[PDB]
């Protein structure tokens, strides 16, 4: 396990536009969106509430493809 994923550094309400303070990088399982894509995610919207500490998955971000 060396691949880190993006996880929620705070509760992100449904339909929020993602900012950099909201995302940390952490080695978690299952693996979600790669931590190196945190720059690609700023200004995109999530389509559900993401509690603090939850791994961000591809299907949670509106318009994400990678």
């Amino acid at each position: 396990m060396a691949q880190a994923s993006v996880v929620a550094n705070q509760l992100i309400p449904i339909n929020t536009t993602l900012t950099l303070v909201m995302m940390r990088s952490e080695v978690v399982t299952p693996v979600g969106i790669p931590a190196e894509d945190i720059p690609r995610l700023v200004s995109m919207q999530v389509n559900r509430a993401v509690p603090l500490g939850t791994t961000l998955m591809p299907d949670m971000v509106k318009g994400y493809a990678a």
